[PDB]
């Protein structure tokens, strides 16, 4: 791994502040801007049911591991060019470890 846990509490703020905006992450919870997260890692890239992904995410098929997940976070549009993320990223290494730690918590 080239990920190093973090403080979960601290993702869980940075995820409000930051991607609550446009998504939610418990079971049973409903696609906004961006889809649900629930089950994610371990999850191939625009899989959830009910929600129209550009064709970008869809044929990238990356497969989410919290590892695939940080470079991702750093900078999308490289990362999947044509996507409608409208997310500059996270530039530094540990506000992405702490969210990923929480992603990795939150969305089991
Ligand atoms: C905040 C740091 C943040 C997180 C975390 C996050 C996660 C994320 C992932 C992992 C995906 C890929 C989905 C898949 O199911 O395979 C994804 C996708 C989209 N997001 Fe998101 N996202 C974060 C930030 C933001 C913000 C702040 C918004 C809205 C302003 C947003 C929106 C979207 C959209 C739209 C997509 C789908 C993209 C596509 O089909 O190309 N995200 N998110």
């Amino acid at each position: 791994t080239e990920f190093k846990a973090g403080s979960a509490k601290k993702g869980a703020t940075l995820f409000k502040t930051r991607c609550l905006q446009c998504h939610t992450v418990e079971k049973g919870g409903p696609h906004k801007v961006g889809p649900n997260l629930h089950g994610i890692f371990g999850r191939h890239s625009g899989q959830a049911e009910g929600y129209s992904y550009t064709d970008a995410n869809i044929k990238k098929n990356v497969l989410w591991d919290e590892n695939n997940m940080s470079e991702y976070l750093t900078n999308p549009k490289k990362y999947m060019p044509g996507t409608k993320m409208a997310f500059g990223g996270l530039k530094k290494e540990k506000d992405r470890n702490d969210l990923i730690t929480y992603l990795k918590k939150a969305t089991e």
